[PDB]
């Protein structure tokens, strides 16, 4: 599926718009400005899980490119643990939507937020 | 999270990219022209599976734009049926690729494949 580097940046970015609008969308109920509904916030976090595991693999070798930076590749351990911090911010926050408990569920939905931002500032474009 | 019709052609666009990868990568194994490894294409339909649900909410009341036609909302009970034909195309190949199915995976795909190009003969613009 990535032919050439551009192929792997045009899948990554849509895969990254994805995991956004799933995980934005959800605001409004962390904060309490709209009703929880636990069982839509169940499936929407099933989708954004699914979401979150696929950009990943289309930043393989060879694939710079996009708003990536360059120091993806070469600090590569250290943007794995920032991938590895955000995947298991995803699995705490699927535990919470599965579990109905609103106030896990924020919780988790921030420290999500927080690695999305810890690898934009260390790892994408201006 | 499709505050102007932009926004909504935004994520549509990226969902059906992301289809458009995971539904062609699957070529060659139907093509018989690589190995079929029935676990690895099970967890990869899975994916299909949930990407192929998204587009359509994206594509509602007053979201014209993209290259979408405006036939998608004149003759939109037409398009319904464009739409529910690929999504229960969809339901066969998950069937075939659970069952470990080749030979139905392949005819699935090709049912898949049909129904998504015509959708886009009459509804996506040149
Ligand atoms: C590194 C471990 C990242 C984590 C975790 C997240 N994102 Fe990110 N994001 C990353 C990069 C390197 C890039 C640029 C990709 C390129 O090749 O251009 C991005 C880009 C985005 C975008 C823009 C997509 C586009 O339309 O071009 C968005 C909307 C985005 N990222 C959002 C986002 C969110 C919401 C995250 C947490 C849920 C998140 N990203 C995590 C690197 C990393
Ligand atoms: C109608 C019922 C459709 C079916 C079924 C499928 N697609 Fe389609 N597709 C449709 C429209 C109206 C549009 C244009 C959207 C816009 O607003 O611009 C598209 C677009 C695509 C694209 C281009 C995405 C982009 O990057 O702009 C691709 C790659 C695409 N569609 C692929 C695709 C595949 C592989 C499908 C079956 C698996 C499929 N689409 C079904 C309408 C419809």
């Amino acid at each position: 599926q990535f032919a050439k580097p551009e192929d792997a940046v045009k899948y990554r970015q849509s895969a990254l718009t994805l995991m956004a609008s799933h995980f934005g969308r959800m605001t409004p109920v962390v904060k309490g400005q709209a009703p929880y509904d636990a069982a839509q916030i169940k499936a929407n976090v099933e989708v954004l899980k699914t979401l979150s595991a696929l950009p990943w693999a289309a930043f393989g070798p060879g694939t710079e490119g996009g708003d990536a930076r360059p120091e993806i590749w070469s600090d590569a351990a250290s943007f794995k643990q920032k991938q590895q911090a955000f995947q298991d911010n995803i699995v705490k926050l699927s535990a919470a939507a599965d579990a109905g408990d609103l106030d896990k569920l924020r919780a988790a939905f921030g420290d999500v937020g927080a690695s999305c931002k810890a690898c934009h500032d260390a790892y994408r474009k201006k």
